[PDB]
Protein backbone atom coordinates (compact mmCIF):
# COMPACT_ATOMS: atom_id res chain seq x y z
CA UNK A 1 0.00 0.00 0.00
CA UNK A 2 0.60 3.80 -0.37
CA UNK A 3 2.28 5.94 2.84
CA UNK A 4 3.44 9.13 3.37
CA UNK A 5 7.07 7.21 3.25
CA UNK A 6 6.85 6.36 0.08
CA UNK A 7 7.38 9.97 -1.27
CA UNK A 8 10.00 12.62 -1.49
CA UNK A 9 8.98 16.45 -1.05
CA UNK A 10 9.51 18.40 -3.93
CA UNK A 11 7.62 21.76 -3.43
CA UNK A 12 4.07 23.01 -2.69
CA UNK A 13 1.96 22.75 -5.72
CA UNK A 14 -0.93 24.79 -4.03
CA UNK A 15 -2.43 25.74 -0.52
CA UNK A 16 -6.92 25.95 -0.09
CA UNK A 17 -9.02 25.72 2.64
CA UNK A 18 -9.73 22.39 1.58
CA UNK A 19 -5.94 21.32 1.98
CA UNK A 20 -3.09 21.52 -0.42
CA UNK A 21 -1.31 19.85 -3.45
CA UNK A 22 2.28 18.92 -3.01
CA UNK A 23 4.70 17.80 -5.54
CA UNK A 24 6.05 14.64 -4.80
CA UNK A 25 8.21 11.77 -5.97
CA UNK A 26 7.65 8.02 -5.57
CA UNK A 27 10.89 6.71 -4.00
CA UNK A 28 9.98 3.51 -5.78
CA UNK A 29 9.70 4.30 -9.54
CA UNK A 30 11.51 8.20 -9.30
CA UNK A 31 8.39 9.08 -11.16
CA UNK A 32 6.59 12.61 -10.38
CA UNK A 33 3.05 13.30 -8.52
CA UNK A 34 0.90 15.96 -7.20
CA UNK A 35 -0.99 15.16 -3.86
CA UNK A 36 -3.88 16.28 -2.79
CA UNK A 37 -4.05 16.70 1.15
CA UNK A 38 -7.30 16.95 1.99
CA UNK A 39 -8.29 17.46 5.76
CA UNK A 40 -11.09 14.78 6.45
CA UNK A 41 -11.68 17.71 9.19
CA UNK A 42 -12.91 20.21 6.12
CA UNK A 43 -15.10 17.54 4.79
CA UNK A 44 -17.45 13.13 -1.76
CA UNK A 45 -18.15 14.33 -5.44
CA UNK A 46 -14.63 14.63 -5.50
CA UNK A 47 -12.98 11.46 -4.06
CA UNK A 48 -13.78 8.04 -6.25
CA UNK A 49 -15.19 9.84 -9.14
CA UNK A 50 -12.28 11.32 -9.80
CA UNK A 51 -10.66 8.13 -8.62
CA UNK A 52 -12.25 6.00 -11.41
CA UNK A 53 -12.96 9.08 -14.26
CA UNK A 54 -10.02 7.89 -16.41
CA UNK A 55 -9.66 10.04 -19.95
CA UNK A 56 -6.82 10.91 -22.01
CA UNK A 57 -7.23 14.60 -20.84
CA UNK A 58 -7.94 13.99 -17.13
CA UNK A 59 -5.08 14.09 -14.76
CA UNK A 60 -5.23 10.20 -13.51
CA UNK A 61 -5.33 8.90 -9.54
CA UNK A 62 -2.63 7.11 -8.80
CA UNK A 63 -3.50 6.21 -5.25
CA UNK A 64 -5.64 6.96 -2.60
CA UNK A 65 -4.48 6.49 0.77
CA UNK A 66 -5.16 8.27 3.77
CA UNK A 67 -3.64 9.29 7.67
CA UNK A 68 -5.73 9.20 10.32
CA UNK A 69 -5.97 13.24 9.74
CA UNK A 70 -5.98 13.51 6.11
CA UNK A 71 -7.35 12.02 2.77
CA UNK A 72 -4.52 11.58 0.29
CA UNK A 73 -4.47 11.29 -3.49
CA UNK A 74 -1.36 10.92 -5.69
CA UNK A 75 -1.96 11.65 -8.92
CA UNK A 76 -0.12 11.92 -11.82
CA UNK A 77 1.34 15.06 -12.73
CA UNK A 78 1.99 16.56 -16.19
CA UNK A 79 5.89 17.55 -16.61
CA UNK A 80 5.10 19.98 -19.69
CA UNK A 81 4.31 23.29 -18.11
CA UNK A 82 1.23 24.87 -17.71
CA UNK A 83 -0.74 26.33 -20.22
CA UNK A 84 -1.23 29.49 -18.39
CA UNK A 85 2.73 30.15 -18.68
CA UNK A 86 2.69 28.75 -22.26
CA UNK A 87 0.04 30.84 -23.27
CA UNK A 88 1.49 34.66 -21.11
CA UNK A 89 4.74 33.83 -23.26
CA UNK A 90 2.65 34.23 -26.43
CA UNK A 91 0.12 36.98 -25.61
CA UNK A 92 -2.31 34.97 -27.54
CA UNK A 93 -2.64 31.10 -29.53
CA UNK A 94 -2.99 30.73 -33.14
CA UNK A 95 -6.89 29.69 -33.61
CA UNK A 96 -5.80 26.84 -34.79
CA UNK A 97 -3.90 26.14 -31.35
CA UNK A 98 -6.87 27.20 -29.86
CA UNK A 99 -8.38 24.68 -31.64
CA UNK A 100 -6.31 21.85 -30.86
CA UNK A 101 -5.74 22.60 -26.86
CA UNK A 102 -10.45 22.98 -27.04
CA UNK A 103 -10.91 20.32 -28.84
CA UNK A 104 -9.32 17.67 -26.66
CA UNK A 105 -11.07 19.68 -23.44
CA UNK A 106 -14.17 18.83 -24.99
CA UNK A 107 -13.19 15.72 -25.59
CA UNK A 108 -12.92 15.29 -21.52
CA UNK A 109 -16.13 17.30 -21.44
CA UNK A 110 -18.31 15.05 -23.77
CA UNK A 111 -17.00 12.24 -21.18
CA UNK A 112 -17.33 13.55 -17.76
CA UNK A 113 -21.01 14.39 -18.91
CA UNK A 114 -21.80 11.31 -20.26
CA UNK A 115 -21.27 9.62 -16.52
CA UNK A 116 -23.23 12.93 -14.96
CA UNK A 117 -20.48 14.65 -13.51
CA UNK A 118 -19.89 18.29 -13.78
CA UNK A 119 -16.14 19.59 -13.81
CA UNK A 120 -17.04 22.96 -12.37
CA UNK A 121 -13.37 23.91 -12.78
CA UNK A 122 -12.08 24.60 -16.10
CA UNK A 123 -10.47 27.37 -16.34
CA UNK A 124 -6.60 28.00 -17.71
CA UNK A 125 -4.93 27.66 -14.39
CA UNK A 126 -6.37 23.96 -14.07
CA UNK A 127 -4.29 23.38 -17.45
CA UNK A 128 -1.38 21.53 -18.11
CA UNK A 129 0.99 20.41 -21.14
CA UNK A 130 2.25 16.82 -20.93
CA UNK A 131 5.32 15.62 -22.06
CA UNK A 132 4.21 15.31 -25.67
CA UNK A 133 2.24 18.52 -26.39
CA UNK A 134 -0.79 17.03 -25.33
CA UNK A 135 -3.37 19.20 -22.70
CA UNK A 136 -4.13 17.46 -19.13
CA UNK A 137 -6.81 19.22 -17.04
CA UNK A 138 -6.01 19.17 -13.51
CA UNK A 139 -7.92 19.46 -10.22
CA UNK A 140 -6.60 22.13 -8.46
CA UNK A 141 -4.89 25.48 -9.07
CA UNK A 142 -1.08 26.75 -8.40
CA UNK A 143 -6.48 36.15 -11.19
CA UNK A 144 -10.17 36.84 -11.32
CA UNK A 145 -12.86 33.88 -11.09
CA UNK A 146 -15.10 34.06 -13.59
CA UNK A 147 -18.16 31.98 -12.09
CA UNK A 148 -20.99 30.97 -14.71
CA UNK A 149 -23.81 33.49 -14.26
CA UNK A 150 -25.93 30.53 -13.22
CA UNK A 151 -23.50 29.59 -10.93
CA UNK A 152 -23.81 33.65 -9.69
CA UNK A 153 -27.46 33.75 -9.87
CA UNK A 154 -28.71 30.32 -8.88
CA UNK A 155 -26.03 28.50 -7.35
CA UNK A 156 -26.52 26.24 -10.06
CA UNK A 157 -23.72 24.51 -11.48
CA UNK A 158 -25.05 21.93 -13.82
CA UNK A 159 -23.53 20.81 -17.01
CA UNK A 160 -23.51 23.62 -18.71
CA UNK A 161 -20.97 25.83 -16.60
CA UNK A 162 -18.21 23.67 -17.91
CA UNK A 163 -19.51 24.80 -21.41
CA UNK A 164 -19.46 28.56 -20.16
CA UNK A 165 -15.83 27.28 -18.47
CA UNK A 166 -14.70 26.14 -22.13
CA UNK A 167 -15.13 29.68 -23.75
CA UNK A 168 -13.72 31.73 -21.33
CA UNK A 169 -10.65 29.20 -21.66
CA UNK A 170 -10.80 29.97 -25.59
CA UNK A 171 -11.50 33.62 -25.49
CA UNK A 172 -8.48 34.01 -23.59
CA UNK A 173 -6.06 31.78 -25.89
CA UNK A 174 -7.55 33.40 -28.98
CA UNK A 175 -7.54 37.13 -27.54
CA UNK A 176 -5.17 36.60 -24.86
CA UNK A 177 -7.34 38.86 -21.90
CA UNK A 178 -10.33 37.66 -20.25
CA UNK A 179 -13.72 39.46 -21.32
CA UNK A 180 -13.54 42.07 -18.74
CA UNK A 181 -9.73 42.43 -18.07
CA UNK A 182 -9.63 45.82 -18.43
CA UNK A 183 -13.12 47.07 -16.23
CA UNK A 184 -11.89 46.91 -12.68
CA UNK A 185 -13.29 44.20 -10.81
CA UNK A 186 -15.53 44.12 -8.30
CA UNK A 187 -17.91 44.60 -11.16
CA UNK A 188 -16.95 40.96 -12.44
CA UNK A 189 -20.41 40.29 -10.80
CA UNK A 190 -22.83 42.30 -12.64
CA UNK A 191 -20.43 42.18 -15.96
CA UNK A 192 -21.11 38.63 -15.84
CA UNK A 193 -24.31 38.19 -15.33
CA UNK A 194 -25.38 41.66 -17.83
CA UNK A 195 -22.73 42.77 -19.88
CA UNK A 196 -22.14 41.78 -23.08
CA UNK A 197 -18.88 39.96 -24.30
CA UNK A 198 -16.89 42.01 -26.95
CA UNK A 199 -14.79 40.23 -29.37
CA UNK A 200 -11.97 41.00 -30.76
CA UNK A 201 -12.63 42.30 -34.94
CA UNK A 202 -9.19 40.01 -35.54
CA UNK A 203 -11.17 36.91 -34.91
CA UNK A 204 -12.18 34.29 -37.56
CA UNK A 205 -16.21 34.58 -37.81
CA UNK A 206 -16.47 31.04 -36.75
CA UNK A 207 -14.30 31.37 -33.44
CA UNK A 208 -16.09 34.55 -32.75
CA UNK A 209 -19.10 32.60 -33.27
CA UNK A 210 -17.85 29.74 -30.70
CA UNK A 211 -16.90 31.92 -28.10
CA UNK A 212 -20.40 33.94 -28.50
CA UNK A 213 -22.09 30.90 -28.01
CA UNK A 214 -20.14 29.37 -25.20
CA UNK A 215 -20.08 32.33 -23.47
CA UNK A 216 -23.71 32.51 -23.81
CA UNK A 217 -25.58 34.00 -20.17
CA UNK A 218 -28.68 31.54 -20.06
CA UNK A 219 -27.77 28.10 -19.36
CA UNK A 220 -30.76 26.86 -21.37
CA UNK A 221 -28.66 28.53 -24.59
CA UNK A 222 -25.51 28.24 -23.93
CA UNK A 223 -23.47 26.04 -26.93
CA UNK A 224 -23.68 22.64 -25.27
CA UNK A 225 -26.31 23.53 -22.71
CA UNK A 226 -28.61 21.96 -24.96
CA UNK A 227 -29.61 17.94 -24.26
CA UNK A 228 -27.40 17.44 -26.96
CA UNK A 229 -24.23 18.12 -24.65
CA UNK A 230 -21.06 18.35 -26.21
CA UNK A 231 -22.56 17.23 -29.96
CA UNK A 232 -23.34 20.86 -30.05
CA UNK A 233 -19.65 21.83 -29.66
CA UNK A 234 -18.44 19.15 -31.65
CA UNK A 235 -20.33 20.01 -34.72
CA UNK A 236 -19.46 23.49 -34.38
CA UNK A 237 -18.43 25.75 -37.02
CA UNK A 238 -15.69 26.19 -35.24
CA UNK A 239 -15.23 22.13 -35.08
CA UNK A 240 -15.14 20.82 -39.03
CA UNK A 241 -11.66 19.85 -39.45
CA UNK A 242 -11.62 17.76 -36.06
CA UNK A 243 -11.62 14.02 -36.06
CA UNK A 244 -13.16 13.74 -32.38
CA UNK A 245 -11.84 9.96 -32.41
CA UNK A 246 -8.65 11.31 -33.47
CA UNK A 247 -8.82 13.29 -30.36
CA UNK A 248 -9.49 10.94 -27.94
CA UNK A 249 -6.87 8.81 -29.55
CA UNK A 250 -4.33 11.54 -29.08
CA UNK A 251 -3.40 10.84 -32.78
CA UNK A 252 -3.30 14.69 -33.15
CA UNK A 253 -0.18 15.90 -33.27
CA UNK A 254 0.49 19.06 -30.83
CA UNK A 255 1.04 22.88 -32.39
CA UNK A 256 3.81 22.67 -29.91
CA UNK A 257 5.84 20.88 -28.18
CA UNK A 258 7.32 21.30 -24.56
CA UNK A 259 10.75 20.94 -24.01
CA UNK A 260 11.26 18.36 -21.58
CA UNK A 261 13.33 14.92 -22.34
CA UNK A 262 10.73 12.63 -20.32
CA UNK A 263 8.42 12.75 -17.83
CA UNK A 264 11.26 12.34 -15.91
CA UNK A 265 12.43 15.97 -17.23
CA UNK A 266 11.86 18.37 -14.10
CA UNK A 267 12.88 21.47 -16.01
CA UNK A 268 9.02 22.73 -16.11
CA UNK A 269 9.27 22.69 -12.25
CA UNK A 270 10.19 26.28 -11.93
CA UNK A 271 8.95 29.21 -13.33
Amino acid sequence: KVTMNDFDYLKLLGKGTFGKVILVREKATGRYYAMKILRKEVIVTESRVLQNTRHPFLTALKYAFQTHDRLCFVMEYANGGELFFHLSRERVFTEERARFYGAEIVSALEYLHSRDVVYRDIKLENLMLDKDGHIKITDFGLTPEYLAPEVLEDNDYGRAVDWWGLGVVMYEMMCGRLPFYNQDHERLFELILMEEIRFPRTLSPEAKSLLAGLLKKDPKQRLGGGPSDAKEVMEHRFFLSINWQDVVQKKLLPPFKPQVTSEVDTRYFDD
